[PDB]
Order: C-alpha cells, then sequence, then structure tokens
C-alpha cells in the first residue's frame, strides 16, 4: 500500500519513502513518499494561485455547500476512514467509529455552517464637519495556511485545522504526522473526488526537521502557520516564521491535573479521573497526567482506581471489550518506559502497571504498554512536572482549597484541569481560578465546536474554535468612508 | 540627572544615564536613566506580585474609576505633556494639543469603558445521559504585559497599549522609545499621584538590543508582548518570545498608498495627499509614499500638491503658522537624506524640495528636512518600496482599475491606503479589494478606537482595538459544567 | 380538490367549507375546510402537549437535522409547489420557480443554521462579599407560536415565521390566508412525511374576523402571535391578545417611496422602479407606489417608465414572456379599480394603464388589472398616501435633496425606501436619514435572511430576520448564581 | 410644598392640583399639579421638536458626557434626592441612601457608556451579476418616548427607562406615579441645571385612567411606550396604543416563588426568604409571596422564619435599627389588610403579623401593616394565586423536585424567583425549568444592568437592560447597498 502527496490536483510520489507501521504488531502498513522542499514549493504556489482560480469566486454560501460535499464524501467512505486511523494508531475501533470520525466530519459542517451565518461590524462617527463617517468591516481569506498536524488523533486534530482554513476561503497546504498518514491521503481523494478546485487543497507527507514540515514553515508564500504538537515544536515553528511576521495559531503541550474534592461523588470521580488518564492510552493532550485528591478521601480513591486500573483491556482495536491500544510507536514506548523508570528512581510507589504486558502473540511486536499509577512524588519530580504523554497519572493527597489551586497552577503549562465536586459555590469558585484554557468540572474531554480554544503559558498562543476560528483564518480588513 | 525609571512604585535612577536631544536644534533636554537587565528584572517581579495584591482584588467597576482618574491627572497636567511631547519630539504645539494629548487620554477612557461593557459567552450542549452540560467563558488578566513602543506619537501609542493592557487587569512592564522618553515618565508620576499600586505600572528606559528592550522581550516573567515599530523588530522580538511561546501583537511598518481616481473632488483629494504625506514631517506608519493618479488629472494633481506643499510653514514648534517640525533625530535624517539621494540616482524627478532647508538660525542645528514630492520612478525602485518615514511621497500615474489595485497590493506590506472617488460602486468595490488593514475613501487616518486595527503580511501581526485589544490582553477561559 | 386542516398529527376536515378560486379564470380550484372555535382549541392545546413530548427533547442539533429535512421534503415535491402557489395566485410560474419556493425552503435551512450556531451571555459580577456571582442567559422556546399570514407570497411569508418558531424550539398552530391555502397545506403533508411530531405544526384554515385567524388571537394557550397583513388588523390583533400580554411582532402596510436622483444611472433606474411597483403586479408589501424622480430628468423618465410599463404581457403564469399575473381575487381588483378612478378624480394624469385588460377569453373571469401610473397628484392626495397594493405607482419631480426626503418621511407608514444614485456620499448620507427600516440604493428587494427586518410607524412593531428571530421566538432567561 | 411639570424646559402649574401624602403619618407632604390633554400634547410636541435640535446633533461622545452629567447633578443633590424619596414613599433612610439614589445615578452612567460602546453590523452578500452587495444596520432614535411608572422605588424604576431612552438619543415625556411625584421633580431641576436642551425631558404629573397616564398613551406623536406597573394595567395600555402601533415594553405584576432544598444553607435560605419576602415592606415587584421549603426542614424554617421576622424593627425612616417603612398609602394599605383577612376566611394559619403595629404616635395615622407569614393554605387559595404586594409570604412543604418545579410554574404571572441549594447539578438543572425572567440561585434582587431583565406571561412582553435597552429604544434600520 502506497501514499502520495496531492499537490495541485495531482496525486504524486516523490525521490524517498518511508514506512508507517502498525503499532499493535509491529508490521508495516505502507509506504510512504516524502515531500521535498521543491514539492512544497509546488504545493504552496499552486495554493496561491488557486485563490485567484474558481474557487477565489464562489459565494460563501457555495463555498459552504461544497465543504458539506466534502463531510458527505468522508460520510460515503465512513468505515474507510475508521480502518484508516485504526490501523496507523491502534486505536480502539470503537472510539474510532463513535468519536474520531464523527468529529472531523463535524468539524466540516459546523465550519462550512459558521461560514454562513458569521457577519462582521458598522461603526458609525461623528466627524468635525458634521457630516459623518462609516467604518465597516469585512472577513476575507488571510491567503495560504499551512497545517501541521500531530499523531494522536490525526484526523479530527486534522481537520479541526483544514475544516475553518476552507470555511474562510483560503487555500491549504497540510502536512500530517508521520506516524499516521493514512487517513489525511483519504480526504485528499475525497476532496479530489468532490471537486474541490486543484491547488485549493494539498498534501505533503514527510517529518520535521530538515523535511516536508520544515520547509513549509519556511515557504515565504504562505500567511499562517497553524500548529498542534509538542511546545519544543511550537518555539521552533515561531523561530521559523518570524522573518516573514506569519500569522501563528498554537495547541501545545500540557501537564494537566485533575482534582477531586471531598464533596465529589467518588465513584463519579474515579471513573473520570481513569477515563482522563488512560483514554488513547494517555495520547490526548487533554489527559491529567497529575491527580490531587482531598486527604479525607485519599486512601479510598487510590484503591478504587486502582481496581479499575486493573480491569482494563489492553489489546486489539477490535478486540471485545478493549479500552486501550498500543502507543503510537516503538520510539514513543522508548520514551514513556524511560520515564516509568524515572518514576521509581525518583521515589515513587507504583500502585499499579509500570511496564509493558505479555500477550505471547504478535502483540509483543507491537508498542504496548500497561495502564499506570504512581504515588509518593513531590510537586517537584520530574515524572510530576514534565509531559509524558502515556496512560499514567500520579496521585497526590492535597488539604485546602487554595492550596491545591496553587499546586494545579504551578507548572510552566497551562492547557486543562478538570475538577470533580458536588457544591456550587466550589466548582464557579475554584474554576475560575485555575490558570489553564480549558476547565471541565464533573466531566472530562466534552467538546463543543463552538467554544473558544487554546492554551495559555507554554501550552499555546491564541485561541481556535467559533469566531476565533473565523477570525484567525481571515484577514479583518477595516473600511473608512468619509460621507 | 532629569528622567528616571518607575519600578514597584519608585522613581530610581541607573547605573548608566543617556541623552535625551532636542530635534528643534540638537541642544540637551535631558538625561535618561537606562535600566539595565537587573532592574527590567525587578520590573517583571514586581508586576508579577502586583496582580496578587489590592490591584488582583479590584472589581471591573473600580479598575475602571480608577483607570478614569489617570485619565483625570494627565488632564490636570494637560500642558506639562504637551510641553514634554513637543521638546521630545518637535512637534507643532498646535498638534500635540489637539490631537496627540487629547487622544492619548481617549486611550484611557476608552479602554476603561470597554471594560465595563464588555462580557463573555454561554454555550448550552446535548450530552448522552440527556441532563446537558453548560460551558462558559470568562476574562481574565493574561499577567504581565511587556509594552515596547516607538518615537512617533510617543504618549498617544504608548498608551494605546497601557490603557487596555491595564483595562484587563493586567500588569504593566513599559519600555518607551530612547528618542521619546519624556510623556511616559510624566505619566508614571500621573499613575504615582492617582495611587495606582506598586507594581502595576512600571517604566523602564533605555535603548533595544543590549538595552532594556531586548532583556523585557527575553524576560521569561511577562505573559505577551505588544508592539508598535520596524518589522525587521518585529521579527527579531518574535524570536525572543518563542522558547517562551508568550503572546504577540505586532504593529509593524508600511508603505501606504494613496489612490486618486479621475472623478475624486480635486481639491480635496490634494489636501487629503498633502495631509497624508506630510503630518508629522511624513514620520505616521499610516502615511502615505506612494501615490496614484488618474493619467487625466496627473499633471493637475501633481501641480497643485507642489503648491501646498511649497506653503507648508516648517520651523518652531511655537511657530506663528508652523506646519512642521523637524525629524525625530539626526539619525534618522541621515537615513531620510540617504533616500532623497537614492531617489535621484534611482532617476526620479524632484517636484519640491530633496534637500534640508536653511533657517540661518539654531534650527540648522537640528533635524529637518523638506517635504519631497518625487515622479518618474519605476514600481521596482528602492524609494517607492522601501519605508521611508520621510514627508515624502512618489506620484505615478495610472490608467486601468485593475492595475492601479494591483500595484497598490504588489508590496511586501500592508498596512493602509486610502482612495480619492465620488462613485459609490467603485468606492466599495475598490476598497474591498486593496489588501491592507485599513483602506479610508475620501479621507485620511481617521480613527475609531472601537474598530479592528492592524496590518498584513510584514505590516503586522494580530489586531487590536475594541474587543480585538479586550481579547488580546485577556486569557479566555472556557468553564465545562456537566449537569 | 380539498383542503384540510391538520390538527395533532391528523388531517380532518370541517363542518363547513369555502371556495378556493383561480384569480386567472375564476375557476374553482378547491374546496377548503373552515376550522372552527373548537378545532382552532384542539390544534393549542394539542401545541401545548407537544412541548412536552418527544419535539421538547430534541437536541438542537437533532432538532436543526428534522428542519433540514422538512426543507429537503419540499425540496423533493418542488414542482408540486410551484404548481400550488401559482393556481392560488396566479403568479408567473417562472417567478414561483426561483424566487418563491427556493426562499421558502431557505427560511427553514437558514433557520436551522442559525439554531446550530446561536448561543447566549456571560456576565460576571462584583458582590459586597467579595466572592462575586456569575449571570447566564439561555434561550428557551416561548411556547405555542400563533402564526397568521397574508396571501402575497404565501409559502415564502408563511416560512419565515414557521422556520423560525421551529427552529427555536416552538410548536406552531398557523392560519394562512384564505385566497392562498394551498401551498400551507402541501406543507402540512410534507411535515407529516418527515415524521415531525404530532402537535409540533398544526395548520388551521379560514378567514379573520369570527373564523379562525380571530379565534387563535384570542387563545389564552398561545405565547406569541406573529403577524404579516394590513395595519389596520395588526391593530386589531393587538387589541385581542392585550389581556394576555402575548409578545407580538407585526409586519405592516407601507407606501413606499423611490427616489431618483439627477446622478443616477437613468435606464437602470427605470428598470428598478418598474420592478419594484409592477413586480407581483404590484402585491408585495415592499414595492414603491410614491416615486420621486429630480426635475431635470422626470420627464425623460416617465417616458421611459411607460415604454418600459407597455411592453409588460400581462397574461396566463406560463405564458411565453408574461411579466404580471392578474390580482389575487375580484374583491382586491374591486379596491384597486376603486383607487383607479380615485385617482382620477384627486386630478391625475393617467400616463398609462388606469382600467382593465380586455382578453376575450376566460381571462376576463379573472381579476386582472393593468400596470399604472400617475402623475399630476398632490403629496396630500389619498392615492398618493394610502396603500393600494395594486400595480401603480405615482411619479413627482423634485428638486431638493433635503426636500425629497422630507416629502418620502412625511407619511404614517415607514416600511422600505428604495434610492438611486452614483454618488458615495449622497448613496450613505440620504439612506441614514430615511425613517424606514429597510433602505436599498441602486436596487430593489435585496434579502438576506440573517439582517434585521421590520418597519417604523403604522408599517410594524418589532423586528425578524436573523438574532432578532432568534430572540422573538424564544425566552430569554437570566440565571443568576452567587458564589 | 408644590410640584410642578416641566413642560419644554419650563416648570409649569396646571388648572387642577392633588395632594402626595407622607404615608408615614398622613401629613401633606405637597400639592402636585395634574397636567391635563393640553399640557401632555404641549409636552410630546416638544420632544417631537426637541429631536430637530441641537439634542439630534450631539456626537454619541458628547451625549454620553451630557448624561454623565446628569448623573454628575444627581451625586451633587444627593441628600436631596434621599430626602425626597423618603418623605414619599416612608422607604428607610440607609435603604434610599445605600442603594436606590446610587443605583439611579447608576443607570444614567452605564447607559451612557453602553451608547458609547454599542456598534451594529455589516452583512456581505453576493448577487447575480458577480458584483455583490452590502447590508448595513445603524441605531437612530426610535423618537419620542413616553415614560409611565410605578411608586415602589421610584426614582429607581423612574431612571431605569429614561436613562436608555436619552443615551439613544431620544426626547421624553415621562409620567411618574401620581404616588411618589417628588424625586422625578427633582430629577427636572437637575436635567436643566445640567442645560439639557428644551423639550428633551419633559415631566407631566397625574393619575392614569382619564389623566396624564391615560393621554400620553393615547397621543399618536409617541414612538414607543414603555411601562412598569400591573399587568391589568399593561393590557389596558396594549389597547390604548394599538392604533398607532407603537412600540411596547412592559414589565409587569409577579407572583414570585422562592424554593428551599433540603441541601440549603438553611441559615442563609432563612435570612435570604426574610429580605425577599418582607423588603420595602415587600413592596418589591420582585419579592417572594410563595415559597415551597423541603418537608424535612419545613418546621425549622417556618421556625427560623417566624423569630427573624418578628426581629423587624417596623417604624420612622430615620429610626435607629429600622428594617421596614409604611406601605405607600392608606389605599395599598386597605387592600393589603383585605387580603390579611382573605387569608383567614381561606384557611391561613397566622404564624406571625396579620395586623397593623401600634405606636401610640403620629404613625398611628399612617400606612403600617406587619410583617406577616402564613402556612396552611392550598396552591389554588386567592391569596396563594394573587399578588398582593406587601410584606407577606405564604410557606409550603414540598417533596419532589419535579413537583416543585410544577407548583412554581403553575402560575399566569413568571417573573422572577430565588433557589436555594448547595447542589451543583441541582442549581443549573432546577433553575434552566423555572418559566419566569429571572432566577437567583442563593440570592436575591442581585441586579447587572448589563443582563436582560423582563417576565414571561402576565409578567410581562419584551427585554430591558443593555443592549436589549439599546434595541428596544432605537430604529434599527437597514440599508442595503448594490455594488
Ligand atoms: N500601527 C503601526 O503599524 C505602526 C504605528 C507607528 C509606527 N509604526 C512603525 O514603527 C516604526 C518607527 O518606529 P521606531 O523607529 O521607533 O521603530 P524601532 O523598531 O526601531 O524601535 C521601536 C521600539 O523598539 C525598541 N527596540 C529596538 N530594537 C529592539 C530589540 N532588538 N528588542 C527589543 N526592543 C527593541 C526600541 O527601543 C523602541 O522602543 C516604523 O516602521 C513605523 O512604520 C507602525
Ligand atoms: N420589573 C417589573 O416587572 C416590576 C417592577 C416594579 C413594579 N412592578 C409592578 O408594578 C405594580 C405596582 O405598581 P403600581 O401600583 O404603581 O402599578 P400602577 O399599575 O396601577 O400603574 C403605575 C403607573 O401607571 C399609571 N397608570 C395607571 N393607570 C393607567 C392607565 N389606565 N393609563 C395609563 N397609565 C396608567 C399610573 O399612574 C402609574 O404612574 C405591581 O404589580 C408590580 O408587580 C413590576
Amino acid at each position: 500500500s502506497q501514499l502520495l502527496n496531492y499537490i495541485d490536483g495531482n496525486f504524486v510520489t516523490s525521490a524517498s519513502s518511508f514506512a508507517n507501521i502498525n503499532p499493535v504488531n509491529g508490521k508495516l502498513i505502507s509506504d510512504v513518499f516524502e515531500a521535498d522542499a521543491k514539492q512544497v514549493n509546488e504545493a504552496v504556489v499552486a495554493a496561491q494561485n488557486a485563490l485567484k482560480g474558481p474557487w477565489g469566486k464562489l459565494s460563501v454560501q457555495d463555498r459552504a455547500a461544497l465543504i458539506h460535499k466534502i463531510a458527505d464524501g468522508i460520510q460515503a467512505r465512513f468505515e474507510e476512514f475508521v480502518a484508516a486511523e485504526v490501523a496507523d494508531t491502534g486505536r480502539p475501533v470503537h472510539q474510532a467509529r463513535t468519536l474520531d470520525i464523527p468529529r472531523a466530519i463535524a468539524n466540516f459542517r459546523t465550519f462550512a455552517d459558521l461560514a454562513k451565518t458569521s457577519h462582521t461590524d458598522l461603526f458609525e462617527m461623528s466627524t468635525s464637519d458634521g457630516s459623518g463617517a462609516l467604518n465597516y468591516t469585512v472577513r476575507k481569506p488571510l491567503g495560504v495556511i499551512g497545517v501541521i498536524s500531530p499523531w494522536n488523533l490525526p484526523l479530527l486534530l486534522f481537520t479541526w485545522k483544514v475544516a475553518p482554513a476552507l470555511a474562510c476561503g483560503n487555500t491549504v497546504v497540510a502536512k500530517p504526522s508521520e506516524e499516521s498518514p493514512s487517513s489525511a491521503t483519504l480526504l485528499a481523494e475525497v476532496m479530489h473526488d468532490a471537486g474541490v478546485p486543484p491547488g485549493v487543497f494539498n498534501l505533503i507527507h514527510g517529518f520535521g526537521k530538515d523535511s516536508a514540515g520544515e520547509f513549509l514553515t519556511q515557504h515565504p508564500g504562505i500567511s499562517a502557520l497553524t500548529f498542534t504538537g509538542e511546545s519544543k515544536t511550537g518555539s521552533t515553528i515561531m523561530k521559523a516564521v518570524a522573518d516573514g511576521v506569519k500569522e501563528v495559531s498554537f495547541e501545545l503541550g500540557g501537564k494537566n491535573a485533575a482534582v477531586v474534592f471531598a464533596d465529589a461523588d467518588l465513584d463519579a470521580a474515579i471513573e473520570g479521573v481513569l477515563r482522563s488518564s488512560f483514554t488513547n492510552s494517555g495520547q490526548v493532550c487533554l489527559c491529567s497526567e497529575r491527580v490531587y485528591v482531598h486527604r479525607s478521601i485519599f486512601d479510598e480513591f487510590v484503591s478504587g482506581l486502582k481496581v479499575e486500573a486493573e480491569r482494563l483491556v489492553v489489546g486489539y482495536p477490535d478486540q471485545d471489550g478493549v479500552n486501550m491500544g498500543p502507543l503510537i510507536s516503538h520510539g514513543h514506548r522508548d520514551k514513556v518506559l524511560s520515564y516509568y523508570r524515572l518514576a521509581v528512581d525518583e521515589g515513587a510507589t507504583v500502585v499499579t502497571g509500570g511496564g509493558v504486558p505479555k500477550f505471547n502473540d504478535e502483540r509483543d511486536q507491537g508498542a504496548y504498554v500497561q495502564p499506570t499509577i504512581w504515588t509518593g512524588l513531590s510537586d517537584k519530580a520530574r515524572c510530576v512536572t514534565e509531559e509524558i504523554f502515556g496512560p499514567v497519572c500520579h496521585i497526590s493527597p492535597f488539604d485546602d482549597e487554595d492550596e491545591v489551586i496553587n499546586r494545579v497552577n504551578d507548572s510552566n503549562y497551562g492547557l486543562a484541569c478538570a475538577i470533580w465536586t458536588t457544591n456550587l459555590s466550589r466548582a464557579h469558585r475554584v474554576s475560575r481560578q485555575i490558570h489553564v484554557g480549558l476547565v471541565w468540572v464533573n466531566t472530562w474531554y466534552l467538546r463543543d465546536l463552538r467554544t473558544p480554544f487554546g492554551g495559555v503559558k507554554l501550552s499555546g498562543l491564541g485561541r481556535e474554535g467559533g469566531r476565533f476560528s473565523m477570525d484567525f483564518y481571515s484577514d479583518i480588513a477595516n473600511i473608512c468612508i468619509k460621507i
């Protein structure tokens, strides 16, 4: 099986290729052609030209209809997209089917609808001569949007950027993660088959440094770079586009906390922290890797979580009651197991997990690890401060509300937090004091595409979602008429 | 020893001082204490800590009242601020009195008012269990705002950042231009006398590279850097904050066009382009340095503009009919004159100006140049494409509408444009096609503080004004309650 | 044919029926069962109950999809809807096909979209005790919406109300005009086939006074009455709902002017006023019945419009180049011809028309009149001040801009106005001074569903369109949480 | 003393006068001159004319500044305003001082501020010919606003209407309650001394039916009638303006509930219901006259409330620890005592109060009654369903959440409700189900002037507050430019 770039309406190979590997069993899924600098230039230029072609002449309404057509096309190939996400990543099929693929479809439909409903502003003003002036704003396409995305929820995060970009009338050059190229390549097929004009959507495959990703970031022809990934990568990209002063929007790492207050529904909080720590095998940017539980219920919480964690089924994506697939790759697993050893070196108690399961079948050639809970580290331990991106959490007791707020906030990251409490005042009083972009109370990972989304501190720069997307992916121009 | 830093509620000197020179006559006005890195650190830490003191406990209504007090305090010392602005810059007293200081005061009043009226959003959503969830947003202080400002409209541009920063509950570390330190120092005393708590507003003086500006830019304690100045400096700052992923907001250079169609009110357009070319001796970022005039009215337009330009009075800030003061510095004057010569070398006709006036008095020791009009350069001439930031414009003829639109947009800058036409269709049709942040029709430099304001391409990153400032200077946090 | 009511998911007949006559030839199209007070009661109660059923449990997203399905269901039977509107009203087929049915579909699709994208407000406040409070707002269904609609654009105006009502989660009892019952009845079939729950949409046929219209209006079970029709009728309805303080939204009569300035594109203005005067045989509330033309071009304009009006083809709905059908009914034609005579009596010069065309075939039994232009009446003439609602206009000269603005505003009505001028300032200066809900410049009847729509003075009460509909058809509720 | 009307910038008397009685001691405070129909016409015509005068030429910033000048004028005579409100209404001095006058001043400042920051909308649209069109909206003054207001919080409720009316550039004819004419008359002096142009604000004294209130409501010269008062009065006014189709905004009666759940903070709930029942001697429209308390805490609740109610000091407005003044007048006291008896006759147990206190001084000639608590009535009792508007409440046990929601909602009124609970889910789940305009959770009568305010069913029509006021008190006009 082979995955080509899609540039100016044509699927094309490249001089070099790389392997896409199935993390479940370590087997080759496909060969992926790595776009070189010459090909990235071709994509950007094609995207610049497409802005002046038929795409650029579409009414907002016709543009929106075509985008609903893109979504219809994904839906018409639903299970192919499910199979592509699962193969690349080891994601349980049930989660790809009910969450990932429908959300990627919803991304297109929501931003197409926002495109149709969105409007801008009128400001009247007085002038010296008494005749007045009017200032009105308009939204125009920003230009060519460079999209660079990660491997953890590949189609969802890719379309989260591509949908608003296109809804705002931009053209796109998009570089998915080398670990998860397939569903982006299928999306290119859907675009083609839907009649999306050539150059409007371009797909380039490859890596970051000295590859497609870096070349995209360096190209003078883009107007913006939108990015989801590691904070360090964000910094590198920000430096790269600096001379061009390109617009930038970054969703970066986190080390998210969950707080369980004494008045929590304890069984629910146990279930919720279980989901927030081990969903996608801890490979969601929104996962909790630090947990704070009031001292009065600490021991009961930890015992309860251990029992639930140990009932998790780790195995095949379509295995009967499977809860966790593997990590994305052998390389990522090396990093996570290296953090497993560090926790022990730092003096953790391993409440459960802390190694890899033994399957005695092909899964032993994949990249699985066990769900893991630690106890007994200090707030300054590396395993409590650094993002691990695996199925892990450290649990720590606390006594006082102001205390735990400060401890949650004591971080260079600030993406998300989940809080468990049945008390009205506490929910609102505490939530507003947490230094993050997103707080959930008594739940986790609930998303409404209308809301602003982003992080603070090292977890990002800017916000997207709803009108924040419509603003980021557009030129906002002011036109002032003297009457 | 005259102009001090203001750090954590105290005026402090520094280890070294630099001269502030009057561009009217080259005389020493004052010595300015240059903040060193240790003092910049002290300012950022004090601002960090002030977020945790009484300032951070004010209601939005009390904060807004205090900000109106700052405004009142400027008003109460109105003529001192005029004198300080005039001394530093050579600005005509009439202009500083009727435009600069009033507009500085309006920045504070407008952002104080917007702080009281602003609200956020409520999103209801359905959930699988049928009980729903509520998502709501809140604006919170972003943190410590680093402000780095330019010399051209010193107090106006300084307060354009400081007012929204404070209105959103932030604390501030602000570095005005080394060329124009006085009004900002007076503002520090106004803050002090109004009882702004210590650490909320801090003033550090100095240069850019290897001085207070660079140091502010590198400090991990700030949450954002908002900047107005040269594009190259914007790039440098973007790189400097990259490792911290700090929020950035840049208002950068331009090479703005004016366009005059055959159906313009010719006298009004001549008057308008005279203002847009030579106001503040061509030292406003929004000035026109490129002008395109329809061939049918070209000669008449140039002839009329020459007449009006030669009637401009260039002299003392309190001289009876003064229109233009000097340039900001000898150093800037040398650069503008280097362009004056480049224009001739590039083949220009000098319609008027092209040199420095001879005053036969102390003004000859200052930094004056003549209002200058060029004709005969090609679109690729350096003098037609690089920002000069002096009292100059090149005038070129055009024939077709799509032609002049292309020539206007054929630039790495895109700050503003002015269009002169009496035709309703043309006004709206052409304006929407100009790739800039701001288009004026039949006027220039009308500003309503509610409007989004910014540039595209090298002219900027992001937008400020109205809700765009309220959003930039705030954390926008989403709180999601499961019901 | 027979047209039944639709009450609680069942098509039902009534004790009595009335004739629906084809205005083309006077022939019987169908019998229509007239709802009595008892059936109106059944519809209202069923509507109240359906609010507590499955309809009320739908998510906004599922409600919007069901509303898109209604729209699909109309599309699926598009030509039946065309044939129904044409039969009832004599509308040229081309207009019904390109304008009326597609707009009725768009009403559902647009308000379904708005429902998905709409949100509400979050207000934070300080309190004495320093802990604060949160006020958030929600949009809830108002309840049962009573809809009473007119005969001139039957399906379009009927769905303009029913779409937002349903999109906001309300249930509906709707009473279309007795002259034009067919497309509304077809719409009930679409609702049924699409699986809209019983009681959500109820259709009651009948008249106004002493019939279904009045009975709806008196029923204490409705929460709102939204209405489009004559100002007099509006006044009657307002009195009727007064004891119950029902929410009301009225779009009422007009006596709309067109103004043609000396710098107009004259040929385009002639064509414009032709359309605004004689579209739908002058039976649109937005038509121009008063026209003011600058003295310098008055004679040429009148002569030009005469020529164009005499070129209009008045004939069968599917006749080759047909432009005008008949009036709605013999009774309406009696009223219009009564004004034709009054005009002559008031001293008008009949420039063209002023009677009935003679066909010498079955159309002579229909309700046709001639397009008519008058000249020579004073501003106080009844024919210049009272709404005729036929294909007529009076044309008068003017000299001065303030004079003509005053003459346009000298009316108890204030729905719309169209202005013709090529001049940028004049367009904006004059438009803002016209005391109406809607001004068009160099066009007429361009409608964007997101805009506010409504009239002033006798022409209405309230606004609909965009968020104004979302607000009118919802309870806006404030919830204040003390923290 | 004498209270004059204020018409076209002159204080004027009338042919007839009526007495203003102090309810504390039944002494005459002043004679009030009753506007006749001719004086009302004179006021309306002056307001119409003033729209075309200097008022109408003010920039929004100058208008706002003059409105702040009105507020300043009130502040400068603060204690005079306090004395006026106290004299008229018997309201405790501390309450008029810390709440009523300050809030009246804030009404002006807040709507002045909103006027400066408010803006409107721009909609771009595609057209057949590919050139497009622009629709923009503007806010214009609606015209002459008729204001009719109640006696319970005279200045607060008066200025709640007058402030947005004027902030939106309208002119005003205002008729305060005959029971409380003083603070409004003082306000006219402030308007006069602040230099508000003649005709902009006109004050007419008199009664309702066959007096100034009725004449206002019948005058064809107004553009809107905004009203706060009884529901039957609202219905009367709605009929009165119907023929002119005037815009209407009604804030009408309530029979508001408070609900105390088992998990409430009991002492806080007891204090909260004490305030919500007996504030202003129960003469606020927002007061709780019905209380539902969970069965498990009902007895403890009633006993607590009895104690706290009996601690209330009923007496002189300036008496040391005074909590309650008298009722507004002897007539109102007759109605309230009539209810007190009816409560007995209907089966009520009197837990406390139920008659009039005995002073043995001039207060016995006043209009005092005792704070009263009933128990043992059915949900259908008149005393439980009809608004009494005195310091009274009935308390009833409940068991189930859905039960008490249904009992709260089983009312022809729907103004406000307060809920007491410490549980997060319950607070939000129950609040959204209460069919009123305003729900408070764990507090009462907290008011943020940006929020929408209004009632459902008999409690009102329309919303006011924040942009809801900016919309109601303005013409929203759409201007569509074909390009
Ligand atoms: N709205 C706008 O877009 C706008 C408005 C006004 C001026 N400008 C631009 O500003 C420029 C003129 O002002 P200027 O000469 O003062 O610009 P500048 O870039 O040379 O300096 C501006 C500020 O940045 C500081 N600075 C310089 N180097 C720095 C560094 N390495 N690190 C941190 N800070 C540094 C300076 O000390 C000064 O305070 C023009 O390009 C003009 O177009 C833009
Ligand atoms: N936010 C609210 O909804 C709110 C607020 C405060 C008071 N209220 C209500 O106000 C009522 C008590 O106030 P009130 O006793 O002064 O009401 P009142 O209705 O009887 O009338 C108040 C005003 O209306 C005038 N008026 C009376 N009859 C009129 C008529 N026929 N035509 C024109 N004007 C007429 C009166 O002169 C007076 O100025 C209560 O029902 C209370 O619920 C409601």
